DNA sequence: AGCGCGCCTAATTTCCTAATTTA
DNA sequence: TAAATTAG
RNA sequence: UCGUCGGUUCAGCGACGAUAAGCCGAGAAGUGCCAAUAAAACUGUUAAGUGGUUUGGUAACGCUCGGUAAGGUCCGAAAGGAGAACCACUGAACGGAAAUUAGGCGCGC
């Protein structure tokens, strides 16, 4: 398993705040450069070895012609040259991830149904396992040992050594980095990552841990229902308790924004000299700050909402999660009606649960909410979503979430829909 | 000039759906090999290939991109017509030439082309026809001769396209004379597996005058700072107070939290009514030269319970005076006695959210209700009839 | 007050190298 | 002696 | 009403700022515009027709980069001050980056 932690840059311990921004600018330029410029290369690649086996009936070896095993080793060998100032293991770490995305999608390129990659202007920093090195004081302070520069750019910028930095090492950030200097946490490949609101650098330290997974029952199941009323609604078969998140804070959100950003919209219209005649960037900075405020809330209450799902699941000794998958489902006529971002949700639950020794399986959401979870008559007629659910011949009645909810906690509850649909 | 619009395709007059879809099918591919193999064509002729393209394994004698990769490619895509395919092959180098320094800067990787490519057609092959039965006929040339001969057709494609309300006015001046036939493309969407045939036509805009027979009219209504209205379009424009009321708000804080002060607020509470005023007139005249209407009728001039309380009324009203000025328009004050009240459907003079009248029924906003009103021309002499 | 924009939002996949050798 | 290079 | 500082996100708190949904600077990669010039391609016996290319310049642009207010101690009459140097709370969470795709909108009227 791989977790990243974020870091905050507070001062280079040696060189000024201005001259480290130039430097961080200029070598996030080359990643932009190197990036590119490898897709160039691999594109080249692939359209020569096309044209080379119609020409002679077999593929080109790459080691003959391009005269490495691989196109990562020539595009290093092409982009050094330009890109002088990154570190020469930061640069190959950069190019592969270029190498290795065409790589991937190569035959989705040549069949038309993806476009070749281009990267972006503001781009993280790679950083490799033995480029970034911390340390604590003994006055209590982390210093955090970085390896940006190569040895013509040390030469230029009089840097002689690695430039080092101030991380706030606080929180849970501190028992993370305590691990890492023990020995428990090993560092991957990291990335430098800057953000333009706050104006603030970030370190961002990925590391190896093993989990630790008690030995749960694989025959407990709990279901989890995205409801009507309720946003989620977990249920379990063998024991009679229930559990919601009644999401009432995401419904007060949405109001202040929905009004908010049509205000923002129609003001477009006629709005002050200066909104315009200074690009993109600046035109439409308003709804920027407004759209990255719902992704940020968005992504708080799915981490908080996930972490909810799964501790109820390990007070219960669940050791399996059922959940509904919706790929298919198109009709959104759930409590989230602003179109909530259900993969990150299912996401966050998968990789929490699955640290936690839980298995999840989703199951297809069809006549789930219909079915009655007492008797098992599957009717169509009772589909009007009234928030209760008066089965005919049960003659049981329960909240439709929870109902609901029920029914995705019994093993291969699909195929028992399947074996008799109606 | 040129501007767009899409016509979905019916059915094929000649031939049957499952043929017209295999030929069209054949065509898209070849589209993607043009586009495709003049990008690679374009970064030879441009010199970006590397050194062992040269050397290991693998001037030319054309002047052009276009005229070199034309002529490679034309044969292998044999079954595009000749004349769609060097639309095809400039389109491709046009993107590149445009990109080019940024490819070489390391900005842009390679310009990428997806599967289902709209197939281009020029002007002279896509011509539109309304039979005597009022039946659209789009007559479109697809398929070169050797493509003719194998396929079994022997003449122009034809196919009929849906023209519904601003389709067809477009189209029958394209039928008339009056816009003309640039290039078209035949785009296919997968959403609902129907083909889509777009014209692009350029036509001489004509610049309206401004003549004394539009009146729009102005209502500080309760729900919006202004209101605009016409009687001869029915168009409207509004201009909601939305930053009027955060900036009360901000107002209001400020006075607790300043709790010198005083007289910077009142100068800063100075200067936002006069920018707002600047921007508002601004775009009440605007709205009046677009739609040419040669005068302006707002109500002659309290706070009373309008959206703007305590504004600079006085202020607003001659900067719209003076704007109007400089466009041409001319400003007349009425009497705003029962506008609100007054229904513009039947006239019937008489909750205050949606206006609904007792007789006629018409309910819209009272803002919008009262606006109607003032555009009438002698809306002030029936005022007093009722009465 | 319809039926074409362009594009935004959500969904989705991959990745988070090492071993050797110049300096 | 940490930065450079390239293979699987 | 929005925003800044208190390790990140979301909430409050203490202070503060706001015409900030505001005001500006430089530059020429791209789209329009102005001068000069008229290639590729196609229909063509021809005659000739569609088509709009190339080099400069300008700076209107949802052109491209950037600047601009905001915690307390401290100096400074105050403004202002060289990311100067110290100090700064409560609750719930804490796996992130990049790329791509395809649909439904909010404008469009
Ligand atoms: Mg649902
Ligand atoms: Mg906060
Ligand atoms: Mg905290
Ligand atoms: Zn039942």
């Amino acid at each position: 398993m791989i977790k990243v932690y974020r870091y905050e840059i507070v001062k280079p311990l040696d060189l000024d705040w201005k001259e480290f921004g130039t430097i961080l600018r200029q070598l996030q330029q080359e990643t932009r450069f190197a990036l590119n410029k490898a897709t160039q290369l691999a594109w080249e690649w692939m359209g020569f070895s096309s044209d080379y086996k119609d020409n002679h009936g077999e593929y080109p070896k790459s080691k003959d012609i391009l005269g490495y095993t691989n196109v990562h080793g020539y595009a290093y060998h092409t982009i050094k040259t330009k890109a002088y100032r990154l570190n020469s293991g930061n640069l190959s770490q950069t190019i592969k991830r270029a190498t290795d995305r065409f790589k991937a999608y190569q035959k989705e390129i040549l069949r038309g149904d993806m476009s070749i990659p281009s990267y972006k202007r503001d781009h993280p920093l790679d950083l490799i396992k033995e480029n970034i090195s911390v340390n604590r004081m003994n006055h209590g302070d982390y210093i955090a040992s970085l390896s940006l520069l190569s040895n013509p750019a040390k030469q230029e910028m009089n840097v002689k050594r690695k430039i080092s930095v101030i991380i706030i090492v606080r929180g849970a950030g501190k028992t993370i980095m305590d691990r890492i200097l023990s020995g428990e946490y090993q560092v991957s490949a990291s990335q430098i990552i800057h953000k333009d609101r706050k104006n603030k650098w970030y370190l961002n330290i990925s590391y190896r841990f093993e989990p630790q997974t008690r030995v749960l029952d694989l025959n407990k199941i709990m279901g989890i229902d995205l409801g009507v009323a309720v946003a989620a609604y977990m249920a379990f078969q063998h024991t009679p308790a229930r559990y919601k998140l009644e999401g009432g804070e995401i419904e007060n959100f949405r109001r202040q924004v929905e009004s908010r950003r049509i205000s923002m919209l129609r003001q477009g219209k006629y709005a002050g000299g200066a909104r315009g005649g200074h690009g993109r960037d600046k035109r439409i900075k308003p709804i920027e700050q407004l759209r990255d405020k719902i992704a940020n809330f968005r992504d708080t209450t799915n981490h908080r909402y996930s972490r909810y799902i799964v501790d109820m699941a390990i007070k219960e000794g669940c050791g399996t999660i059922q959940m509904e998958d919706l790929t298919n489902i198109r009709d959104i006529g759930s409590r989230f009606l602003q179109n909530w971002t259900y993969y990150d949700l299912q996401q966050k639950i998968i990789y929490k649960a699955e640290e936690a020794g839980i298995k999840v399986i989703k199951i297809d959401p069809q006549y789930t909410s219909q079915r009655c979870s007492e008797c098992g008559n599957i009717d169509s007629g009772n589909r009007i979503g009234q928030a209760i659910f008066k089965c005919r011949a049960c003659g049981y009645e329960a909240n439709a979430d929870y109902n609901a909810a029920r029914n995705i906690a019994i093993p291969n509850i699909d195929k028992i829909i399947a074996e008799s649909i109606k």
